């Protein structure tokens, strides 16, 4: 203390190493011919970090603690509606998280070196150190189709490694030996319930205080409270949510496009946005409302689940809540960091194709000089420890990492298309050259700070089923990741086409429902939803409003 | 066993201070153990003893692996009785009248080994002043049963046991007053140190990729995921619960009430009188109203808990397939829930025996098997003073094994208890409709697919050619699982599904349509099944105070891409 965040130190033998796609990296590391060293290093180092005590500010718990609960000090910067250090709904969203991810990466690297120092016999040390110095925190490409057996598949998925309870690693000094160990990327587990930790670290209306382990969709009402201690990792349910798309696409004869991928492709290829428009959900032209924070919000929801219960009786239960949907505790789930690593990558990509657009508009310019608390660095000019500022990390390479996609950025627009654009283009091309988008504007605080989901429908809404891709006439969702207004944007092109085919070319009135964590509709949360149209496809590139949203009513038993 | 000494199976030794302790409902027992009114000692003992048993080495025949190994794979010897029994087969009895008695002994073995491990634990870990108190808890403990047919507490649905759904469990730390510790729960899964396909000879587990599992799983094995995911596919207990609550498709519609088929079937099994032992005891077939049998119910539960389909044709965002140990004969016993399931199968046998006292290997068919050696289980014979194999007559009175069940304590109350536990929902829903009963009869060969498992699904009305799998498939009525890997019979309730069909079709009786589904989720066209619908006047539950065939089944066709 102070802990100076520098990124991994420069070594001339390791020029700007890349953060790799975690599935690519896992597959390479576990191939027959790979030495398996980086995988062993990441597993062992993260395990050590997770087992460090609470009074160690570089323990996993305390590093995750920076983001939200239990809202304590970190690195000498005081903590204590409770709020964390994390920046939400402001234009410093991408830069604060850029530093946060780098802190995590640096801590892991240093733990890797400790592991080598302690456990690798001297004749192997140079080789292991070489691998550590090449290692960078992998990213989870949430918008890229998972492979399937080397070929590109057709669905979005959680990383392979994240879905494995155990992982086999090397035994240093014993060539050819491997041991299966608990996988620290699978979950973060403490020794007791998080609500019982010694003061001031205790995590105390989702029962996160009753969890010992992080969970994905594991928390449901009407099960014994001891089940919540470790609700498990329902990664199959998470994968289903990540592949959210309009309801009609489940019907025979229609091709589906994952909304997350369409959104990501739109975010990366749309020109003309200023930093304020791109960087945040913050709203101080609807075509410019698609932003990085909004996509990040939805992914948080889809990975963890936010609904603890549902009214009525249902044999098939698709609700269930978990850490990733919840601001105060999302950072405890190890996938948090891989997700945020990709958020950093998307920022880096966008920066590369929008080089003039950096805190450049009247709105975002005000926030440019914000201290990014609690992150410290040494100012060589004044010889003083100071807080990070956004300009310090404008070039991510000054933190000594890079991404392959920005590394040789020669053909970055083609790469964007190959990764995130092919399916969208393939399906859209069958229909007329026009685009439709939904605009959504809401207040994060509409439920006093509690989270909620805004679901949009074209056509009649099922009064007992207004939740997801399996709900009749579902078009898309916007999640309020919470726990001055906010905006988001949804693709609407394909959903409008289907509606038009069934309704004599009529333009649909977007119908919306605001859903709470009890699966009930909040009748009085204000949302501004509109439908906008232009000529020409979005990827070949002025929008006009063609319909206003209307709140849908749900069944009595389902109303909040 | 070692030194040429057999392991004598006796049940927990009799202590006059502990007269016939009961095997309790595992949810009631867990809830009690963790309540303010308890000391948490039996929970601690069961957790610590079972952990030790699971960590014993492969050459220890009382290790968890080797006890589970008696049932099926890796088909080795046990207690000096040769294994390696044209397909490989284990010691377990299936499709024969000794099914209940073989398993009665098997469950007692497991219980006895755990008790002995509890005594070891106390000897080594409990301070001197506490040893007698802890020993008395061990002497009271008996293996809990999972009441798969009872609504779960704080109920309206069937569920896996609470404890089975918990990765960790908090136990006492003996000698440290007030101290408890969260530990890995040995009932949640059984995990080895390497993939089971790589164990030292001759113990390696070598269609479903069980050779690539390090841990047991429920619904965790799906094609099109990295093979490393199969090492521990997880415990999808929510998915298992969904399967356990299987019921006709129509009941998911608005305005209709549901009844879990498992509970209806169990209530029918326990209340229908007049069955001989051969009818009750087994799926084996050497009147269709008497085809509801214990083994068929056991078969379906194995399927529902584990999952048996590795893949499905086509593309589907919502994936409700997935396979797991409990659905597969060769490896089912590795999943710790296996023993809790079989404990309840023993309890159902005991209940049935209580209300059918003259019906014990009594008919001409089952009589032949009464004197079968229940290998590999040894006991000391008091009459001849020699070590022999168990035989069914030895365990006719389960109390001779020094355990009992609360429900079998009082024959004068058993009919009310059966009603209270398994009959309330059925009666509540059936009462809204006319006084007649309908049942489906199902007869098939276990070897129809060369010994591979399959599921027979029955429908009333048009079958969706891409969706013919479960309660969400249009017009689904019920399923029969061939737990495999002389014919076999099962029976399904059809009363409510028939009423729904009649209401939609001007009172016409449905033709039962069936599809035989394999582990790839495809329909088998050549598997012969005899399905028929039968009717009588009066409700089945009022009967204790003659079915006529009314329709014959026919195979339904599925979409070309979904054909085997």
């Amino acid at each position: 203390s102070p802990y100076l965040i520098t990124g991994i130190p420069k070594d001339p033998k390791h020029p700007l190493p890349i953060r790799k796609d975690i599935d690519d990296w896992y597959l390479e590391q576990t191939s027959a011919g790979s030495n398996r060293i980086q995988l062993t290093l990441f597993v062992e180092a993260l395990t050590v970090i997770q087992n460090r005590p609470l009074n160690d500010q570089l323990s996993y718990f305390r590093l995750a603690g920076i983001h939200g609960a239990p809202w304590t000090e970190w690195d000498g910067v005081p903590g204590g509606n409770p709020t964390g250090f994390c920046v939400h709904n402001n234009y410093t969203f991408p830069t604060w998280h850029r530093v946060y991810v780098t802190l995590y990466e640096q801590v892991i690297y240093e733990a890797m070196l400790d592991f080598i120092k302690q456990n690798v016999p001297q004749n192997g040390k140079a080789d292991w150190e070489n691998e550590a110095k090449q290692w960078r925190l992998p990213y989870w490409d949430f918008a890229r189709f998972a492979r399937h057996d080397n070929t590109q598949g057709d669905e979005l998925r959680l990383p392979i490694l994240v879905t494995m309870p155990m992982v086999k690693v090397l035994v240093p000094g014993q060539p050819g030996k491997q041991l299966s160990k608990p996988n620290p990327l699978y979950r973060f587990q403490m020794q007791t319930l998080m609500g019982t930790l010694e003061r001031p670290y205790a995590i105390t209306d989702l029962p996160f205080d009753k969890c010992q382990s992080t969970t994905k969709y594991g928390l449901l009402e009407n099960y014994n409270a001891d089940v919540w201690a470790d609700g498990g990792q329902n990664w199959l349910r998470a994968n289903l949510a990540l592949n959210e798309h309009p309801w009609y696409q489940n019907l025979d004869g229609w091709d589906s496009v994952p909304t997350l991928q369409d959104m990501t492709f739109r975010l990366l290829t749309t020109g003309g946005l200023n930093w304020g428009e791109f960087s945040s959900t913050r709203y101080d032209a609807p075509k410019n409302w698609m932003n990085l924070e909004a996509i990040h919000n939805n992914v948080h929801n889809w990975v963890g689940g936010f609904m603890f219960s549902r009214p009525g009786r249902h044999d098939l239960k698709l609700w269930g809540a978990g850490h990733m949907s919840s601001v105060p505790v999302a950072a405890y789930d190890p996938i948090f960091w891989l997700h945020h690593c990709n958020i950093d990558r998307l920022t880096a990509i966008w920066q590369t194709v929008n080089s003039g657009s950096w805190f450049n508009d009247d709105k975002s310019k005000v926030s440019k000089d914000d201290d990014l608390r609690p992150f410290h660095r040494f100012c060589e000019k004044t010889r003083k420890v100071v807080f990070f500022r956004s300009d310090d990390v404008k070039d991510w390479r000054s933190l000594n990492y890079d991404y392959a996609i920005t590394k040789d950025a020669s053909r970055i627009r083609k790469e964007i298309s190959d990764l995130y654009g092919q399916r969208t283009k393939e399906v859209y091309k069958d229909f007329g050259e026009e685009d439709y988008i939904l605009s959504i504007r809401y207040s994060r605080y509409a439920l006093g700070g509690k989270p909620f989901q805004i679901n949009i429908f074209f056509g009649d809404v099922d009064g007992k089923d207004f939740y997801d891709a399996r709900s009749q006439n579902f078009v898309g969702s916007v999640f309020n990741f919470s726990g001055v207004l906010s905006v988001s944007q949804l693709p609407a092109r394909l959903a409008v086409h289907y509606y038009k085919k069934q309704n004599k070319g009529e333009v649909p009135t977007p119908r919306y429902v605001v859903v709470n964590s009890q699966g009930k509709a909040e009748a009085e949360v204000k949302v501004e939803v509109a439908l906008h149209k232009t000529e020409g496809t979005f990827y070949d590139a002025d929008y006009r409003r063609v319909a206003d949203g209307k709140r849908a009513e749900v069944d009595d038993a389902y109303r909040a």
